[PDB]
């Protein structure tokens, strides 16, 4: 029988907090928006907002806040005043919640279906659970939502394409923002022919309430677990959201960097067994994918069990080819079983992760989007090999951080299966990108033991024969030119790994 794991023992890999740099003092800069008082930041205490009182920016460089005095509705009145009046009502039946949300979303009264919300409230939840939802949870959520201007006093910049910028806010600030997202209060984020925000993911939660899918009740359970936790016991930590956009990449053909360590296994999970490691989110270029709609695979699941990730959709413009989003400090509030149609909320999770010197949990997640390959051979074209190498490299590289202070990358089959990526090519691409960024690799194959063995065997071969990144890249070019370029069938007769073995064994 196959071994459960191969390569370097996982305990020898680097992880946070042990491997981490000594952090300088947290402070605002041109590259770093910080929305809390760093001088009074203390372990186990809710951070204070900075500035002390609300400041509004209503412009194309910042989030358009629901509490803005420029948020107007039909003479021209205050939409925030209307939101307060709508939400400060007793909820006893799901229609009451629908009617509240639609008071300040009149244009969508016909377009937004609330069937899933109604079924969740009336049929899925037991009577006692329903009562708790409308008697405590929903009112408590309204309270933190309407406190937005007192909690989020600082304008939140949009993380636009090409920006290298970080935003660090408190988990409490995120809770208030996400409660607003639940009640669908964010202006200009709803229209299908919207202009300014057409390049941003959805933030308002309206699509969680629609339709008859059995998935919706599980999403609502997972999110209500979160909202219950944060309203009963306010979170005290911070979270950093960092957009990274690289213009320059390794000259892959000539790269002399050696391959790094590999641990590869067909058991375990990125979030469970990659604790303290750089955890890859197999992203959509709109970060979070269909979390607030119909999607429920790797990304969306992560965005539901660590829901502070969802707030990134408020201010993160769609990723370009050379970009990623890095999120440090999100907390796990839920446990789940299954996947996609079998996904179920299992129970609450009590996150026991340590926090760094900026009070961020030692959980780092990077959203990198693979290309979708609707024609299989396209991914072996050198330009597309380089696109994926560069995307992964952007996700892994940390400018100005010594290699010894970098955790292993915890990843797996990125953009494979129905997205069209070849697992064996994609594994080698990530290994090369990690090598270029001088990080080790922990690779989860999710039940595919043959794939685990093949990845380990290839890494071992390449490592023992001392082929550096450039040598392996040149072998990929050889495969393209010799077996793919002139291939009249959907796939070549000889596979990549066999081709590499024979290429090297027939060489000098």
């Amino acid at each position: 029988p196959e071994k459960k794991w191969l390569g370097t023992p996982i305990e020898e890999m680097r992880k946070m907090p042990r491997c981490g740099i000594h952090l300088p003092s947290l402070r605002p800069s041109a590259s770093h928006t910080v929305t809390v008082r760093v001088d009074l930041l203390r372990a186990g205490e809710v951070p204070k907002p900075f500035p002390t009182h609300y400041k509004d920016l209503w412009d194309n460089k910042h989030v358009k806040m629901p509490c803005s005095e420029q948020n107007l509705y039909p003479t021209a009145g205050s939409r925030w005043e209307l939101i307060q009046t709508a939400l400060l009502n007793k909820f006893t039946r799901p229609q009451n919640l629908k009617d509240a949300i639609l008071k300040y979303n009149v244009a969508y009264s016909k377009k937004w279906d609330f069937t899933a919300l109604v079924d969740f409230w009336d049929k899925v939840l037991e009577e006692a659970e329903a009562q708790h939802l409308y008697q405590s949870i929903l009112p408590d959520m309204v309270k933190i939502a309407l406190c937005l201007p007192n909690i989020c006093t600082q304008p939140i910049p949009l993380l636009k394409q090409k920006m290298n910028h970080s935003v660090t806010m408190s988990q409490e600030q995120i809770a208030s923002l996400l409660a607003n997202a639940f009640f669908c209060t964010f202006p200009r984020r709803n229209a299908k022919m919207k202009s300014e925000y057409s390049s941003y993911p959805d933030i308002n939660f309206n699509r969680l309430f629609e339709g008859r899918s059995s998935r919706k009740p599980e999403k609502l359970k997972t999110l209500f677990c979160y909202f219950r936790r944060v309203t009963e016991k306010k979170p005290t930590g911070l979270v950093t959201f960092t957009r990274q956009s690289l213009e320059d990449f390794p000259e892959w053909e000539r790269c002399e960097k050696p391959l790094t360590r590999l641990h590869v296994t067909y058991e375990g999970t990125i979030e469970g067994n990659g604790r303290g490691m750089l955890q890859v989110d197999f992203a959509n270029r709109f970060v979070g994918g269909g979390v607030t709609g119909a999607g429920l695979v790797q990304e969306e699941i992560r965005f539901l069990i660590n829901p502070e990730l969802i707030v990134s959709r408020l201010f993160t413009e769609v990723l370009d080819h050379n970009e990623c989003l890095i999120i440090t400090g999100t907390e796990q509030y839920s446990e789940y079983t299954g996947y996609a149609e079998t996904y179920r909320w299992a129970r609450s999770h009590e996150d026991g992760s340590e926090k760094d010197d900026w009070q961020r949990r030692c959980t780092e997640i990077v959203a990198i989007d693979a290309l979708h390959f609707r024609r299989y051979l396209d991914q072996f074209v050198p330009e597309k090999v380089r696109r994926e190498l560069n995307k992964a490299y952007c996700g892994f590289l940390r400018p100005g951080v010594p290699s010894e202070n970098l955790s292993a990358v915890a990843t797996g089959n990125w953009g494979c299966g129905a997205f069209g990526g070849d697992a064996r090519l994609k594994a080698l691409i990530q290994i090369l990108a990690a090598a270029a960024a001088e990080r080790d690799v922990v690779y989860f194959t999710f039940g595919d033991s043959e794939l685990m063995r093949d990845i380990y065997s290839m890494h071992t071969f390449l490592t023992e024969r001392k082929l550096d990144v450039g040598k392996v890249y040149k072998l990929l070019l050889r495969y393209y030119n010799e077996e793919c370029r002139n291939c009249s069938t959907p796939g070549p007769d000889i596979k990549l790994y066999p081709f590499i073995y024979h290429a090297v064994e027939s060489s000098a």
